[PDB]
């Protein structure tokens, strides 16, 4: 258990993460839910995502310099949602003006031309339902895209096509 | 009416599973849980274990004449759930006397010597607890196994020996 | 083979009773029987206990949502004895360690300042003598206080101190 | 600011307690609580609660053969918690299914016609408070009374009562 029925969520000890050493808290019952892509190589098998995973902190944490990959979860195609951050970690997604306020989920690839399959979909918002249960997410909880909040191409014009549909979607 | 945080299915419109003929529906809630095997293939990829899927229900429809797959739940090693007779149809998959009265999911692969892996595991439990969230089973679900309620190695020595540590097997 | 008849025990059947659950086993011969009571409310006729022991039932699995009435047997003031979940499903009345080896007779009624009407104890003490003869009680079974394994007053007060009499009460 | 601040706990060596046998370690944060009663004789002076403690102890050790007392923590109806089996070992009070998942408080002394006083009714809300502090109950705990998980009166009809008006009392 991660208390309720939280949607299968792979631990960071699994797919070999670099210990965190971010220390800033998200005040808790979050209220966004901003959702992008890595704009990166895609996986399908659990194997090739963890691998995938693992190549997105390093960037992140050795590269770039931060304290931990900036996603709260990533999701691959491999129908399996990544743990980054957690549900308490603010993480580094959005923006200054929105990272202390919502939770960040990235889709690991491009989705420009190319539309993420049933089970990432699926994946994410059963991911997004564990967290009200677990009582991270305000029941009442606003779904944003990437686009909606900064000026950026991701999560991609097919994968933005479809967050539009979502009952939590949002103006 | 009551639905909270379930978990995420592979539906049999993605498997591609043939079309149910069973009409026969379980009591709702169910109180046990029977765990088994299938002594077959394993998977590790959504791709495989889609076939796995298939193979494991045309051999029940094709050349034992059942209405369906016999397990209500099969669950891959790719860290996925595949939808099988579900929470409400009676599956047939451990005698007369067992079979109106619990659910059968099984893992697919001969667990007689290997473990299955992390995200299995976690799937299937996490589906159980979709199971009560949904409502099917009881807060209080027995998970048994199945050399328990009859006489046969399943779910596998090795499987067996991890699923008495769950919290809720019974004796 | 020796008409073994004590039979002279309510039936499920004839109370109302609602069907049990319940499949696990006890292994006869049964060693020790635990004589406990439901600090409940007592009747004294053939109509208010088939009353009674529809309602000790109800309570049982209805509200603790067990299987069925934990006790194995249910003795009235009416002076017969109702069945429970009888002779060879081990019932939920004393705890992990002897409802796996024993049967659990209960007195309806509080018996902490009354003592059961002889037509009680007589039913009982016949009712043992049953489970000798059938086989499902050691020839020498053991007689034990609710109270005895369990942080308890049953099997009452008074009812207790007249188990203490009977010939296989043991330590 | 936001330090221990747990209200205060009798140690076990300061009311004698025997050295406790148990091994079993709970898995915190536990979320359930189960109120109970001794249902036997209450105590009003840190010397004979001090000493009714031990009472039922040696009751719950040499008579049954138990490893320690039976609850996690007794309350005194001095305004005293006296330490039971702790925060952190598995109690025996609410048989197999609860004991593993929840701590057991019980009300020293017999509340079927007695309320208990407004010390005692602080002592244990206190205790709360503070197992909540020290994330040994999950912040969103529920309290249950003894006879929603087993055919018992315990509580007691009016502790029972005083219970069900409690924020975390959820049946």
């Amino acid at each position: 258990e991660d208390p309720p029925a939280c949607g299968s969520i792979v631990p960071r000890r699994e797919w070999r993460a670099l210990a965190s050493e971010c220390r800033e808290r998200l005040t808790r019952p979050v209220r966004y839910v901003v959702v992008s892509h890595t704009a990166g190589s895609h996986c399908d098998t659990p194997a090739s995502c963890a691998q995938q995973a693992q190549n997105v902190q390093s960037y992140h944490v050795r590269n770039l310099g931060w304290c931990d990959v900036g996603y709260n979860f990533l999701i691959g195609e491999d129908g399996l949602v990544y743990e980054g951050r957690g549900w308490n970690i603010k993480g580094a997604h959005a923006g200054p003006t929105w990272n202390p306020i919502s939770i960040g989920i990235s889709f690991m690839g491009n989705y420009m031309n190319r539309v993420p399959p049933p089970r990432a979909l699926r994946a994410a918002q059963n991911l997004l339902a564990c967290g009200v249960a677990l009582g991270a997410l305000r029941s009442n909880y606003e779904v944003k895209g990437h686009r909606d909040v900064q000026p950026t191409l991701s999560p991609g014009d097919r994968l933005y096509e479809i967050i539009q549909t979502w009952s939590h979607y949002r103006a």
